[PDB]
């Protein structure tokens, strides 16, 4: 029955590989990426017509007949997006009376205007001029200043956080201006009756903040600075010390193109960073079939790869495969070997982890690391020294990057800072990289393979971590992945991994909450509404990965002799398209809770092909 | 008679022009730089057989009978580019019985071995493991914080020794060892009788630096330097920051190679910097027709155009020539606008002064700048608004340039401090950049083709400055010019342009100088020695530059209807070649006093043209 199905979602899976060996599906998110791009490119005053076109097809396309953009398909319509892509069509040659523009407009005037916006927003529209700096949250470079163990030192935000936060203090130092032709003009983002409805700090903010900011401001009038000259080349040095080897900065769009602007402030862009940091962009363009482009907001090479290879072992083919192990010769030689910035907290630890991209030395992730150490734990190749080398130089630094609370985080270790939450710039997104319920799961199996077990104090800490996070119904967050399905799946796997008893209370609770949630349709579906609204929470229309999730769940659980499970498998069957494949209009990743969600290209592919495989495994 | 002369020349000239629009003619030193080079690969770990083949081919086919190297060709023996080059063919794969290496040997070992070589020599072989560190002068990193004004730091340095200090502080900080295989192991450096006969500091050398440097190495020996680390950091960001265009470090060998290897040592092989500075090297290789490859110590595409463009000029082609248009464009892209390491003594000076080489924006100097504004100041471009305004910057530049003894450095202002002449480590060529008089000359050229005469202040202090300076027998001494016959051909001819008065004593006494050592062949000709034995001073062999010269010290003084006029003309016709261009096996071009010496390809066929375009005036 199921027989078919695999076979031709493997030979399927192994005709996407590329020549190299690796796997690599594009990374959907926004308009705001390209929108932003656009004004990126007219502040280095290197605007492309062709390309602008392309990205003209592309933001029309994206719009939705209310004529608005949203955060992911299907989801409400979302002020921010819809301002910088107005903003952007205007700028390419839209004119404000065609119809897309009309309808366009009206939703952001209904929602208070440009004052309602988020503080990017307001600020890349401060960088053309169409917004005074004076209403902008402001980020002094001598936050450099601020020792390793001091409150809002640059290392206690977030890794995709700093980065960011040190290219615009430099930004915001000089407060540049890049004016927009008359026709570009936006002030139709002001007219309007309706109050403005200003967004706060992420966790809250405190008049301390709320004044400092405002003294911060008059600081910025007056005409001596002492030592913010020091200041300023101590974010620039910073900046040139961690570039990465494609160019960019940190793998992500916004530091990314925030050191560009950074650089072209201080006369720079004869300077091979800057040259190469331009360049390097195209390599995460991607042409669209019907002449639209976008730009991926990160690429995930080596991510695909790492679970592909999993997907394809869990299902059939030998350890030894000569396709897999073109993987496996690949993945190796991405280890990476020198330190990081997590070694800020880590300095007796060696290097050995991975990242999300193809080069990106200076900040390796647990999730990659664990996910491509497993994989390997999986094959065999022909050069059996450096794979038995490398799993242990990754297991070892991932071990050392265990938090206190017995948790993983993502790039960093204990990053748990609070003060970051409550300062007027940060209203969007996570600002720090606290541990997660997902990516220790995916740690836990990591270590399960090898077999180590709940004897071993580390693989208990976890288990306990886990254990005073489940939720009330029995079901697991999910920071990474959309959502409660996505993690509640992820550590009921890794916990039957580490030797753990799935007869336990609170596992059962959890497998029974999963197929209190699957669709009439047989398939699984969690929308990401579910980060606002709980009642959302396991509900959504039925995708491929979804519905993989929840029924490894079940697999782990024992239950993959019941109904509900042969139930979902029955709908991976029927919803496969002929070529072996998988479809998903919606999104199953998660960038930021409740402001950034990602669409994993590979996930439907992958996933499915995992569950089928564990299903074929328990029969 | 002389114009076929001229019309072959010219259009000879105009053959080596490239499709942009510019001359670059390759720039000749000695075997030291392909023989580091080779080290170097082994230290990067980047050794390509095919490569080593060309660089063995040239090294032998620049080795003498008598089995050695020099620094100029028909130059003494020189025991520092043996011994490297000794060195660099045993790793290749030379065998120490070869003929070639015996005749080497021996010239090595009747001078005191390894023991008598100068410090950069003992540096490499230290680096290899094959001479203890212990032995050689240290240099901290600690340099890195000494202020703008303290002894030693590193802007009293010339901006040619400044990022090499910089680069050695990292590199002496870690001491690395790169092993050499058995094979390569050259120990037979060491077995001699012979007194060894070491080089003391340039200026000589104080007990206190030689007491302070046997400090150092033993504070280097303690197992905690305090704040070094953050030393370290200093210099890595301020190479980091400079790095050139192309991805040099001031566009000259030295600098470059021991940035890589710091890099190196700091595990940075895959940091974009690394990456662009090791690819960039290429550029400046040269394939020999031969079979050789040879690796130029520095590249001259700006100063070949700009006096291409004023030799061509002076020969008779239009101001608007449509060939000399491509140049004048060419040359308008190449000016600078930023600030480079000159500004720490003219932080309110305008930039506009031009580079050497192609892209070394951090590094404008004088000459070029003067060369390229003159050249510019006689030609008729079509945006004559770019011409004009270059000028102008290019002009200011300059002006605020000048030292306080009225005279023109090459790279900074006032760099006159005598500190760093008596350190140990420095005993190799220059290491300061104080004014001279040659560049001097040429920068009141450079005004006088617009009409400032000596009625300006600015000028009258320079010719004071020449004035003060003429050597007792009324010549002028040739700084980066082979010798005595460039800089009195340099000065009279400047003078002459300044509204001066030929007819004046010191000038005639100049003049006559130059009649007075017109060789029989009637040409003139001044040998390398001329640094080292003040009886060389004007003697040596013919050469079509130097005769070209001391020919131009003629035409301007009036004697241009004399007879040692016509004679020396004469020679320039008859030595012409079919093709129109001429031969110079000698080097008349100087990199360092008696220590390193340049030989410009192109000087061979520009001045020659400009003097005869010169003589064609006065008639
Ligand atoms: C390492 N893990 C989890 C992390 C995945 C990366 O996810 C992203 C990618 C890009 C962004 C932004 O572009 C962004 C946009 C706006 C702002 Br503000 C900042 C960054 C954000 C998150 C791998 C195994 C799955
Ligand atoms: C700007 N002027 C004058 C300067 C010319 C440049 O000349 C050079 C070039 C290269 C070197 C070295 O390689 C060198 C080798 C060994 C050490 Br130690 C340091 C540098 C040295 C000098 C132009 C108009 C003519
Ligand atoms: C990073 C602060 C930018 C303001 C300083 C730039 C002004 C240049 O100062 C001149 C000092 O001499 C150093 C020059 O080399 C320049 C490269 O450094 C990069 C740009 O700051
Ligand atoms: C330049 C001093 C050499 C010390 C480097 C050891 C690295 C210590 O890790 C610190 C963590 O910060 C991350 C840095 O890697 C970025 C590039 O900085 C250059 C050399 O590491």
């Amino acid at each position: 029955a199921y027989a078919r199905t695999l076979d031709r979602a493997v030979e399927y899976l192994l005709s996407c590989q590329k020549d190299e060996g690796y796997w690599w599906g594009p990374l959907l998110s926004n308009v705001t990426m390209e929108a932003e791009y656009v004004l990126l490119c007219h502040i280095l005053d290197r605007v492309d017509r062709d390309r602008m076109e392309k990205i003209r097809r592309y933001l029309l396309h994206e719009q939705r007949e209310d004529g608005t953009w949203a955060l992911y398909p299907g989801g409400p319509p979302d002020l921010d997006t819809t301002i910088e892509a107005y903003v952007a069509l205007k700028y390419i040659g839209m004119s404000r009376d065609e119809e897309p523009m009309q309808k366009a407009l009206r939703f952001i005037q209904s929602q208070g205007g440009i004052e309602s916006s988020r503080v990017f927003t307001r600020m890349w529209l401060a960088l053309v001029g169409e917004y005074p700096w004076e209403k902008v949250p402001m980020v002094p470079p001598e936050i450099m200043f601020l020792g390793k163990r001091m409150p809002l030192n640059i290392y206690e935000f977030g890794s995709w956080a700093r980065a960011t936060v040190v290219a615009l203090s430099i930004v915001m130092s000089r407060q540049p201006v890049f004016p927009l032709p008359e026709r570009a003009r936006v002030p139709e983002l002001y007219e309007t009756d309706v109050p403005p409805r200003r967004r706060g700090a992420k966790g809250g903010g405190g008049w301390i903040f709320d004044a400092l900011d405002r003294a911060l401001h008059g600081y910025q009038k007056l005409s001596v600075h002492p030592f913010r000259r020091a200041a300023e080349i101590r974010a620039l040095d910073w900046l040139l010390e961690r570039q990465a080897g494609d160019g960019s900065w940190g793998g992500i769009q916004p530091p990314w193109f925030y050191a560009l602007i950074a650089l072209k402030i201080l006369d720079m862009t004869q300077h091979p960073a800057f040259i190469k940091g331009w360049e390097g962009l195209e390599l995460y363009g991607v042409e669209l079939d019907y002449g639209g482009w976008m730009f991926q907001a990160s690429i995930s090479p080596v991510w695909d790869t790492g679970l592909a290879v999993l997907a394809l072992r869990a299902a059939g083919l030998p350890a030894d495969h000569d396709r897999l192990v073109k993987a496996g010769e690949w993945l190796l030689d991405r280890q990476i070997t020198v330190p990081g910035d997590w070694a800020v907290k880590r300095p007796n630890l060696k290097p050995g982890g991975f990242a999300f991209q193809f080069d990106n030395v200076y900040y390796p992730d647990v999730d990659d690391t664990a996910v491509v150490v497993w994989a390997l734990n999986t094959l065999r190749l022909p050069d059996e020294r450096r794979r038995r080398d490398a799993m242990t130089k990754g297991f070892r630094w991932i071990v050392g990057m265990q938090s206190s609370n017995g948790g993983w985080g993502a790039y960093d270790v204990d990053n748990t800072s609070d003060l970051p939450n409550h300062i007027p710039f940060c209203d969007f997104g996570e600002v720090t990289d606290p541990p997660s319920e997902d990516v220790t799961a995916h740690v836990l199996e990591c270590f399960g393979s090898f077999g180590y077990d709940d004897a071993w104090k580390v693989i208990r800490r976890a288990v306990e971590y886990l254990k005073r996070e489940q939720k009330p119904d029995g079901s697991w967050f999910g920071r990474w992945g959309v959502n409660y399905l996505y993690g509640t799946g992820a550590v009921v796997s890794a916990l039957k991994a580490v030797g753990i008893d799935t007869r336990e209370p609170y596992i059962q609770k959890a497998l029974d909450w999963v197929e209190q949630h699957q669709n009439p349709d047989g398939g699984w579906g969690e929308d990401c509404r579910s980060y606002e609204d709980p009642a959302y929470a396991g509900k959504g229309a039925s995708t491929p990965s979804q519905t993989a999730w929840a029924l490894m769940a079940l697999i782990a659980g024992g239950r993959a002799e019941s109904e509900a499970a042969r139930r979902g498998v029955q709908y991976l069957v029927e919803t496969q398209r002929p070529d072996g494949g998988w479809d998903e209009p919606y999104y199953t990743g998660t960038g930021f809770p409740g402001d950034f969600y990602l669409g994993y290209t590979m996930y439907r592919h992958v996933f499915p092909t995992l569950a089928l495989g564990r299903y074929k495994q328990a029969i």
